[PDB]
RNA sequence: GGUAAGGUGGGUGGAAUCCUUCGGGAUCCCACCUACCCUGCC
């Protein structure tokens, strides 16, 4: 699969980056995770329901700064 | 007992960029399978 997430398309337009993930809260029903970054020097942040989806978010966050875009 | 939702670990497979002595090296994602955890409904 060539993916399915705008991490792979930051991660291909333009890489050089690191990533940072930060720890979780919930019961496993309700369940919460977060992910940061750094990119270019900034930093990014993204919470979701799994460790894909907050990479998702602060991937998408990375993304649109840095490139001065959006998804 | 059956039915449904979410999360995590493990195993396998698939996919991209960068570098390369073309043998390889580095970065990185997804899906599937299996097990586990937990909630809802009847």
């Amino acid at each position: 699969p060539s993916g399915k997430n705008p991490v792979m398309i930051l991660n291909e337009l333009r890489p050089g980056l690191k990533y940072d993930f930060l720890s979780e809260s919930g019961e496993s029903h309700a369940k919460s995770f977060v992910m940061s970054v750094v990119v270019d020097g900034q930093f990014f942040e993204g919470s979701g329901r799994n460790k894909k989806l907050a990479k998702a978010r602060a991937a998408q966050s990375a993304l649109a700064t840095v490139f001065n875009l959006h998804l």
